[PDB]
């Protein structure tokens, strides 16, 4: 077996989906949960107006509204959390994802605050936060929101991980990767986008002739989302962007394994 | 068929009797062992607060490092210690004793109660009261974020303090103090972890000590039950029983997020 195969068979994806399928597989996956565990009453989730809080964000709140009516528990509920940072962050996207979701709870907490405050306690003690560490920070901190929320209503945090994700670990260590479930593991980024169109997800959710223009996910990893999605699909990709998904895959295994004890050995 | 007892002995990876020397030995090649395979990390960090669990973890990093140098020769090799407290109240003379035994390279103090209530000020702003005990683990999180900080910007990978007597009860915050890089105590139990201090030469007020001790108090067991349970020890029906419902229940802690493909849940 290759490292394709292998890391294909690791993240479970399948080359060809039924969107319409993988919706019930998703959706049954965390109701299954929920009746195994009974003190798990509400999902939490932060709503981004990216692709991937939509779709998981949609999966979980009608996840919520098959539970309450099959049990006729009203506790039930989905919690879709807006987390800005700063008071005149555009949030046009955001709501645009919730007029699709419809969340049983809508909230909003601005992260600015927190996040302000804990680079000006770094700062005092000789340590500046660059603008990237920054940007984990707030992932870090959009977190803990989630986690406060949820350690409140009895919930369940929500997590967007998916195969294309992963493959690159483009996710903040314990920020959006910290996590309670993952409906959508297991779906690349294009198959992501058919179950949102399974689900009658406006078009400009997940889009926005000649070639298509490049988003800034792609210009991070040096490869493009249809390449890491071929890839996935098991499709032959060119040796150079097979080696820049590669390279990341290795770079990232510490985020897709537990903290490193003496036993371990995927790392050697 | 097998016990619960022996699978989680063997999934903690807990040994009967120990040699503290060798074992000293084991977590010190262990973290050398990582880092030379990993050239870009150049730095270990780890908050101090006087505790048992971490003042072990922070001179085994910091004598690694030690031993970096002298081998490497290259100077960047340093171990950072980091004060956390919430607010100024907050008794430092344990932490402060910690650090005197353990002499690190770097030594930063980060307040991280404006984060914390700028937090609960802006959760609250939203309608969201936190309960003092989800203000706890709000605590234990920025903790976490703080040491990422720090290791984030110092090319570094960030000390955990969970062992054996701590992931039987999953006594710790989900993507709190449970959020790291690496675990040199991982495999140890409680008093294994003392024997290890008392080998590597730490005062006795850091780690000897009827009172009641919180840890326990809220466990509804003792830590000496915990150790003897880890040990492959028989201990009461109540222990046992007490022990196992927290093993079951910290589940999700010792495991990646659910996936579709996980089955230990069902
Ligand atoms: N140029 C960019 O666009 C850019 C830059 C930075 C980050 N990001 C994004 O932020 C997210 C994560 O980026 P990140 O990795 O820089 O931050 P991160 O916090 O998620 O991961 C780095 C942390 O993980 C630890 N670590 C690093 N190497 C380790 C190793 N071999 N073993 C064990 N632990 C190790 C360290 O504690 C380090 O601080 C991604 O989504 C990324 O796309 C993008
Ligand atoms: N009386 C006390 O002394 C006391 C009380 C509470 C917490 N604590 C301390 O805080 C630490 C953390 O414990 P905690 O549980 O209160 O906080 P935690 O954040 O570690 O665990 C609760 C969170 O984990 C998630 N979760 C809970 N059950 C889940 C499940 N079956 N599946 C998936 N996700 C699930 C939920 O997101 C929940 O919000 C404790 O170990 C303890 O050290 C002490």
């Amino acid at each position: 077996t290759t490292l394709q195969e292998k890391i294909i068979q690791e993240l479970g994806v399948l080359p060809t989906i039924d969107p319409k399928e993988e919706v019930r597989k998703s959706i049954d996956f965390l109701k299954a949960y929920l009746t195994k565990h009974p003190f798990l009453k509400t999902f939490v989730l932060g709503i981004s107006g990216g692709q991937d809080s939509t779709l998981a964000g949609r999966l979980a709140q009608l996840a919520m509204t098959e539970m309450r009516e099959e049990t006729g528990d009203m506790s039930y509920q989905f919690i879709a959390i807006r987390l800005p940072y700063g008071e005149q962050a555009d949030e046009a996207d955001a709501q645009a994802a919730l007029a699709f979701i419809q969340p049983d709870v809508s909230l909003r907490v601005d992260i600015k605050p927190a996040v302000d405050a804990m680079v000006g306690s770094l700062e005092n003690a000789g340590v500046q936060i660059s603008d990237f560490n920054k940007g984990n920070m707030k992932a870090r901190q959009r977190m803990i929101t989630q986690y406060a929320v949820a350690g409140e209503n009895a919930g369940a945090v929500i997590g967007t991980d998916h195969a294309a994700e992963n493959v690159t670990a483009f996710f903040t260590k314990y920020g959006d990767g910290g996590a309670d479930i993952l409906p959508l593991f297991r779906l690349n980024k294009r198959q992501g986008k058919a179950l949102l169109k399974e689900l009658g997800a406006p078009e400009a959710l997940y889009l926005k002739e000649d070639d298509k223009p490049l988003v800034a996910d792609e210009v991070a990893l040096g490869v493009t989302y249809d390449a890491i999605d071929d890839y996935l699909e098991g499709k032959k990709v060119s040796e150079t962007d097979q080696q820049t998904i590669e390279n990341w895959y290795k770079k990232g295994q510490h985020k897709r394994h537990l903290p490193i004890t003496i036993f371990d050995d995927f790392w050697k």
